[PDB]
């Protein structure tokens, strides 16, 4: 198990643009088009993304490669970050793919909000920082996927996503 495989278990792969769990549009796996209502900006957006005239519609190594990108500028995201970078360095290898999730999923200014709890991690804290994790709008919006990430956090195995 890797972050790869790890994001690509919780978020899929559809290659028509779809709405996301907040109604947004999205491509690919987890790939966040626009907030915007407008499904012809959507569309102007993968465009740009893809460089070509898709019309909505990506291959499957379009989808992979615009995957490739946005989890190195996940993890890009929490190196540059002065509040996401202490916590990824004190953390072992599982729990920084944890903490990657979350970027992905929520974006590096999201978590980097979650003061309390990042405190709870970087202290090893495990089963304090999974019960702070919980009281969360992300809990209770994707409570599936937030249980995985936060058993990850807790425990520092992949037991969740096998």
């Amino acid at each position: 198990m890797n972050i790869f495989e790890m994001l690509r278990i919780d978020e899929g792969l559809r290659l028509k643009i779809y709405k996301d769990t907040e109604g947004y549009y999205t491509i690919g796996i987890g790939h966040l088009l626009t907030k915007s209502p407008s499904l012809n900006a959507a569309k102007s957006e993968l465009d740009k993304a893809i460089g070509r005239n898709t019309n909505g519609v990506i291959t499957k190594d379009e989808a992979e490669k615009l995957f490739n990108q946005d989890v190195d500028a996940a993890v890009r995201g929490i190196l540059r970050n002065a509040k996401l970078k202490p916590v990824y360095d004190s953390l072992d290898a599982v729990r920084r793919a944890a903490l990657i999730n979350m970027v992905f999923q929520m974006g590096e200014t999201g978590v980097a909000g979650f003061t309390n709890s990042l405190r709870m991690l970087q202290q090893k804290r495990w089963d304090e920082a999974a019960v702070n994790l919980a009281k969360s709008r992300w809990y209770n919006q994707t409570p599936n996927r937030a249980k995985r990430v936060i058993t990850t956090f807790r425990t520092g195995t992949w037991d969740a996503y096998k």
